[PDB]
């Protein structure tokens, strides 16, 4: 909106900054049996049979 | 399975090691009347007449 002033824009941008860093955190800590699942970009194959 | 950790495989491996040793000991410890039966690849005549 064209209504806002400068301070309001800054006060929005900081909250945006927090949520941005949150995703980066979540990608790193999550892990299953010593396997990082959201930071590798490869394929894992089970055996059934 | 593809969801196993590098640590686990040694447990399975050393169990396998123990089992493999058992076969050899049974091979070389069994005997009948002083004749080892599970070695040397021969045949054993019997006089029956």
């Amino acid at each position: 909106t064209g209504s806002n002033s400068a301070s309001d824009l800054q006060s929005i941008q900081d909250e945006i900054k927090q949520r941005l860093e949150e995703i980066n955190r979540v990608s790193e800590q999550t892990q299953f049996n010593g396997v990082k699942v959201l930071a590798k970009d490869t394929k894992m194959n089970i055996q059934v049979g």
